[PDB]
């Protein structure tokens, strides 16, 4: 099953197998050859520049660009044999990187097996034709004689070095010249040789600014991209091309009229599907049906075409071999006559796998590589990665993000501020960008002031012509018209599951007859070179002057801040600012006495000013408004100067846009019926088809508006955040340059003492600028949402309501015409359901679908998924919402991460910095107010000591709360009592108080991971569950509206004990009250079997001391009789406390055991996986002694074998090979242990047998026996063990 990646040096000799002299497709018949290397089955590498259709002068750096982002040019790259070996070795390493993750392994398998069709639309119908440069390349071989032989070879991919532009990779199918037109076999189902132009050293950079998630220690920074993910991105284009599904229509063209509009190439639908995520919805659902149908016809043509084949130009080609291979590729079936036919069910699964399965984003997650969030996310200058072949910089299992160097966490290996060894800045000579000029008329104190703006800083505004209007035209319902799908998507996880099951299919030999037919026509290189700049002339100051005014000079000079934008543009020493408080304190030349106070007062003013939030009652679905956006960017209405909040009350969120798009829609034509010939059966079907196509209009039109929003509205709100981030950074850079000047002027005694606290206050500026961006991103995210949900979607609804009433006339006149046929009973019943349907509008969804019912009981996993509105997961030390609604999450400096039930968990200590905040998305803002809901999470709290129950036993502290004013819900603790509280608008209160059990070894709030679930039914009661079992209940009826805080806060609040902590994992909210059967499935979903677990519920680890306790006899510890002798059970001591109502068996007595790997490899993991072979040691007198059974040693009933600690009799072998497993009892944190001999025979599971050895007393002695294997379904069993390590959260009293 594993795919083989070949190794070679460029200097290795030609062998006519893995190393050849290739004549590439666009050189066919010219007898020009290049050394080529077979990286794997059907993939070649040619270390040469992609020079096809070019001239030498195209490779030099031009003066400017016509379109797009920055481009790096270097004609000397990949010239020498040395350069070529370097290129070859880097590619091999990147292919090995891809192979070593199963996601990437599945991608490579699809590409290899998706062989092109031996033929195309203009080839012979009865024949397979290998005589085309679309499918085959020639190659020159030698004999021992020295004479040569022209053969040919079939292939899927050929990888070349980069063309002129080094940082823009390309994938292209071979083009054929037919009737003086370009024909692409990679576009109508057949496929072809795909040619890639690739360069691994030069990569794009992106940043962190817009992201919903935010850490305050990470902050905002730039990142560079992993070459392996860039390679995989292009391999997705190769995959589409090979199945012949390359999309080349319905492009998104940028408008380029105004200054603010970005100049790019048209964005293909190909690119958007490959990148994935939300921006694949720029293509509206109707266009996806067009593309699906196109490919369905193309494949049907091939199924017909393949059937006619009885010959081939190559005599050696076995015709029947290829037929079964193409049947497999295309998922064709056979009719009983013997012809190939398209099964449409099997087609839909194949089509979605290719177009919507592999995407950059989804691969990024599987590989732990950081990606951009949107396609329109800002690119910066590319960087160079000149040490990919150093394993200390980039390895073939983690890339840059290596765990042993602490660079996996928070994707720090890609972070340009942290990992400064891994990159170098690109040389200035070869880098070129599109700049536009902007000149303004100014009065002398020559004629003008001109600035240059970068194309990357401009905004993308989509053309109106780029979006469909097919949902507005006439649509004819009939009997035989079909249902269209409204979901085009496919799971990468499913693709992996499919890849793991599918049986191997060997391909035929890829050597074939020579290529003589055709003429090579290489497409000419479309140059992006330019000689001049576009200059714009506007007399008013735009946003671009307002940002340029905030720039500081690069010189160690005194600076001042002003509120006059025209002054700051002229004077080099002056800077624009929009914080009045900050402007005063910095401009006054600092005080000689109390200099530290002056610097301290700068920070207080910057904090007060930059942190300002507000709301507007008339804009009810925007939680956060930042007032200073107007003064900073010059977004202002006339007669509202210095009053941005009034300007927003009057105009609405549309004030923030730089281009107002037309939101009015044409009339949606009513549904028409063409069904004259009618039986009674065919009428009822035509009524059902009429209702379905009516439903499909609402969804089609909704998704059309969303597409338009994404390309024309959302892109404008996105840039405003970058413009604010740039602005806030300009202000921080200035204030620091003021302090740097005034520090060097300052003359006092303690200058050297306070030095580091001055640098400590300069750091606090960037902290408060990042906290400001949290509000600004919430403002732009929710404004952009409000314009979609309200303004734009109301236009769709207006036309859709009119579409309903017009189509109801047409439906009930068709009913009138054929009303007679079973009237009395069905005509009345059929009319009743129609009036129910058409009266109800269909709701618009901005994110996931609010479905909190789900067809009575469809399926418990589906019910749980569908009803989820919040779900916190922790990936690579980042906490985020994965539910679908994508609520913003804020992680504060001292929120800590610890081992969890399946990954890592949140850990909260008792100070104000230890905090996690979820700002609820607007879609789920008020779902708690009147409706049912459920909250679930794993909890772990330490055993409260006898002292702290006396001190802090009456202190109630909350740990999770939505409460303001004070209304909401909260989870709180008080001594050993768990408390759920529910409080409404009018001050009504309902609580559940759960008294924990006195036996702390069996208690829920005594240092163990336990699963909490709290349901809330408004028409009855709220129920508290722990591990799926009901523990408490309280009545919720007679309770009004609940009006929460917009943030759900995870924090220790009003807790007096400064040493208190808790741990919370998998925090989740559902929009309904779960029943016990739904809870049980939720509880057990988290209990995996991959990793074993300790007594506390955390992952069991190697090289860690553990005390053993048998589950069946939990009041017993393990003791040694003597070294080299047996182990046995003893009564463990205990602690009782009458007045405080607590007691427990004392921990940490008995033998210390240690687990080690039986066959140590070079792993980073210290986690014990189920099935791992292990060696068990006892740690006695700080020495390690092996546990095992000696050959023919003492044993009860000849079958229960007595274990021996550190046995070493000279001759006799000791069997010590053990296997750690989890065979039973999934809810308990126990593990079993199987013993083996030298020949791999089971000596049994480890447990105990009652008896006697010598004249010792009667003891439960430790043994190994196969007896247990016939008893694994018993409720209690003697082979289950707790592994108990010492923990901060349990000390004996
Ligand atoms: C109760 C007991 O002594 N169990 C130990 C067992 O002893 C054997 C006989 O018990 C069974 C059993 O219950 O497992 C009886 C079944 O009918 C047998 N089933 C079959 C053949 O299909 C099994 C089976 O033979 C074995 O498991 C082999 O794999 O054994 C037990 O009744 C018998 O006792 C008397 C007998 O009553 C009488 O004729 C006369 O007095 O002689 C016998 C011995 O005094 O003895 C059988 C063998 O000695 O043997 C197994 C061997 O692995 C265990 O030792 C088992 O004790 C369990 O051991 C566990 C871990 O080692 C753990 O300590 C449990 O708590 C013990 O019950
Ligand atoms: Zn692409």
């Amino acid at each position: 099953m594993p795919i083989t990646i070949n190794n070679f040096r460029y200097s290795d000799p030609v062998n006519n197998d893995t190393i050849i002299m290739m004549e590439p497709p666009y050189c066919k018949g010219l007898d020009i050859y290049y050394k080529a290397f077979k990286i794997t089955d059907r993939i070649w590498i040619v270390p040469e520049r992609y020079e096809f259709g070019t001239k030498p002068e195209d490779f030099n750096p031009p003066s400017s660009l016509i379109e797009g982002a920055s481009e790096y040019y270097d004609p000397n790259y990949l010239r020498t044999d040395s350069d070529k070996d370097r290129f070859l070795q880097t590619m091999v390493k990147l292919f090995n990187r891809i192979k070593n993750n199963v996601a990437g392994e599945a991608l490579l398998d699809k590409i290899i097996n998706a062989i092109p069709y031996l033929g195309n639309s203009y080839s012979l119908l009865d024949k397979f034709d290998t005589n085309s440069n679309s499918v085959s390349f020639n190659l020159l071989e030698q004999d021992p004689s020295g004479a040569t032989t022209k053969s040919a070879m079939l292939t899927n991919l050929i990888i070349f070095g980069p063309g002129p532009v080094l940082n823009k990779n390309e994938v292209r199918g071979i083009v054929l010249r037919v009737d003086n037109k370009n024909y692409f076999p990679c576009r109508d189902g057949f496929g072809s040789i795909m040619q890639m132009a690739f360069c691994p050293e030069y990569v794009p950079t992106f940043d962190n600014v817009i992201e919903n998630i935010t850490s305050l220690t990470i902050g905002k920074s730039k990142y560079f991209q992993d070459p392996a993910l860039l390679l995989m991105h292009e391999l997705i284009h190769v995959l589409h091309g090979l199945y012949g599904m390359q999309v080349s229509s319905h492009e998104i063209i940028p408008s380029k009229q105004e200054i603010y509009m970005q100049h790019t190439y048209p964005i293909s639908a190909e690119e958007l599907f490959t990148f994935g995520g939300q921006d694949a919805n720029l293509i509206s659902i109707d266009i996806k049906n067009d593309l699906y149908e196109k490919t369905l016809n193309d494949y049907k043509a091939i199924a017909n075409k393949l059937s006619q084949v009885t010959s081939c130009n190559d005599p050696n080609i076995d015709i029947d071999s290829y037929k079964q291979i193409y049947q497999q590729k295309y998922q064709f079936d056979k009719d009983s006559n013997g012809q190939y036919i398209v099964n449409e069910d099997k087609f839909q699964i194949l089509y979605n796998s290719i177009m919507y399965g592999f995407t950059e984003i989804e691969l990024g997650k599987k590989f732990n590589i950081k990606t951009a969030l949107s396609f329109f996310s800002m690119n910066h200058d590319p960087v160079k990665i000149p040490n990919l072949l150093d394993d200390t910089i980039y390895n073939d299992t983690e890339g840059f993000n290596i765990e042993s160097k602490d660079l996996k966490s928070e994707y720090k290996g890609q972070n340009m501020r942290v990992n400064t060894n891994a990159f170098r800045n690109v040389d200035g000579s070869g880098l070129v960008s599109k700049l536009i000029g902007l000149c303004k008329k100014i009065i002398p104190p020559g004629g003008e002031l001109c600035i240059k703006i970068k194309n990357e800083d401009l905004t993308f505004i989509a053309e109106k012509n780029s979006f469909s209007e097919e949902p507005f035209q006439d649509e004819i319902v009939s009997y035989n018209t079909k249902n269209k799908p409204l979901n085009f998507n496919y799971s990468l996880d499913k693709i992996i599951v499919d890849y793991n099951l599918q049986s191997k299919i060997t391909l035929p030999n890829d050597r074939t007859t020579p290529v003589t037919k055709g003429i090579p026509y290489a497409p000419e290189y479309k140059s992006n070179a330019a000689s001049t700049i576009e200059i714009h002339n506007i007399d008013d100051n735009t946003i671009y002057q307002y940002l340029y005014a905030q720039k500081s000079p690069t010189t160690l000079q005194r600076i001042t801040m002003t509120n006059s934008v025209d002054d700051a543009l002229i004077n080099s020493t002056k800077i624009y600012s929009y914080f009045p408080s900050v402007i005063s304190k910095v401009n006054q030349g600092a005080q000689g006495i109390l200099f530290l106070q002056w610097v301290r007062d700068i920070i207080d003013d910057f904090t007060n000013e930059s942190s300002q939030k507000t709301t507007i009652d008339k804009i009810s679905d925007v939680s956060t408004i930042v007032p200073y956006i107007g003064p900073a960017l010059n977004i202002v209405k006339q007669g509202y100067e210095g009053n941005f909040i009034g300007a927003l009350e009057t105009t609405g969120v549309v004030l923030l846009l730089e281009y107002i798009p037309e939101i009015t829609l044409p009339v949606i034509a009513a549904l028409s019926i063409a069904e004259s010939s009618t039986q009674k059966e065919k009428i009822i079907k035509t009524i059902d088809n009429f209702l379905e196509k009516r439903y499909e209009k609402w969804i089609e039109v909704y998704k059309l508006v969303k597409a338009k929003w994404l390309g024309t509205v959302n892109t404008q709100f996105q840039k405003r955040s970058y413009q604010m981030y740039r602005s806030l950074e300009y202000q921080v850079d200035a204030i620091k340059k003021i302090i740097d000047y005034e520090y060097k002027i300052y003359s006092g005694p303690d200058k050297e003492q306070i030095a580091d606290e001055i640098n400590n206050l300069k750091n606090k500026l960037e902290e408060k600028a990042n906290k400001a961006m949290i509000n600004i991103n919430i403002f732009m995210r929710e404004s952009s949402r409000s314009f979609l949900v309200n303004q734009m979607i109301n236009e769709a609804k207006k036309q859709l309501l009119e579409f309903d009433t017009q189509s109801k006339n047409i439906l009930m006149q068709y009913i009138k015409a054929n009303s007679k046929f079973i009237g009395i009973t069905e005509l009345k019943k059929l009319e009743s359901k129609i009036n129910k349907v058409f009266s109800t509008p269909i709701p618009f969804s901005y994110s996931k679908n609010l479905d909190c019912w789900v067809d009575n009981e469809e399926d418990i996993d589906v019910i749980l998924k569908k009803s989820t509105i919040l779900n916190l997961d922790i990936n690579n030390d980042i906490i985020s919402d994965i539910s679908g609604f994508n609520s913003s999450v804020i992680t504060y400096p001292d929120a800590q991460l610890v081992p969890g039930i399946n990954g890592k968990a949140i850990h909260l200590v008792n100070n104000e910095s230890s905090e996690v905040i979820v700002h609820k998305a607007m879609d789920i803002e008020y779902n708690d107010m009147f409706n049912n809901f459920t909250v679930s999470f794993w909890l772990r709290v330490p055993k409260v000591s006898a002292s702290h129950l006396e001190q802090y036993g009456t202190n109630e502290y909350s740990i999770i709360s939505s409460m303001k004013i004070g209304s909401g819900w909260s989870v709180s603790l008080k001594g050993n009592n768990l408390i759920w509280t529910l409080k409404d608008s009018a001050g009504e209160v309902r609580q559940i108080t759960f008294r924990d059990l006195p036996d702390k070894f069996n208690a829920y709030l005594a240092n163990k991971w336990v699963f909490i679930t709290i349901t809330n039914d408004r028409l009855s009661s709220a129920n508290l569950y722990i591990n799926g079992v009901l523990m408490g209940s309280a009545e919720i009826t007679g309770l009004g509206a609940i009006r929460e805080d917009n943030n759900i806060t995870l924090k220790l609040d009003r807790c007096n004990n400064n040493n208190q902590y808790v741990s919370i994992d998998k925090f989740r909210i559902f929009c309904k009250a779960l029943n016990p059967k739904e809870i049980e499935k939720l509880y057990t979903s988290y209990l995996s079997i991959t990793f074993l677990r300790d007594f506390w519920g955390n992952p069991l680890r190697y090289d860690t001391e553990y005390y053993l306790i048998p589950v069946a006899s939990s009041s017993k510890d393990v003791q040694l009789k003597n070294i080299t002798d047996y182990m046995y059970l003893t009564n463990a001591p205990s602690y009782t406390n009458g007045k405080l109502n607590i007691y427990y068996r004392r921990l940490y007595n008995g033998l210390k055991f240690i687990i080690k790997r039986y066959t140590p490899n070079n792993e980073i993991d210290s986690f014990v996986k189920s099935g791992d072979f292990i060696k068990l040691y006892v740690s006695y007198n700080n020495n390690e002694h092996i546990v095992g059974y000696p050959k023919d040693g003492n044993a009860f009933n000849n079958l229960d074998r007595i274990l021996r600690v550190g046995y070493n009799a000279p001759g006799i072998p000791l069997y010590k090979k053990m296997e750690a497993v989890k065979l039973r009892d999934l809810k308990t944190y126990s593990v079993q242990l199987k013993l083996y001999d030298d020949k791999n025979a089971s000596l049994g599971l480890v447990g105990t047998h009652n008896g006697q050895i010598g004249n010792d007393p009667n003891r439960d002695i430790l043994i190994a026996s196969n007896w247990y294997f016939n008893h694994l379904k018993d409720k209690i069993l003697g082979c289950d063990w707790y592994f108990v390590p010492t923990d901060e959260g349990w000390t004996n009293d």
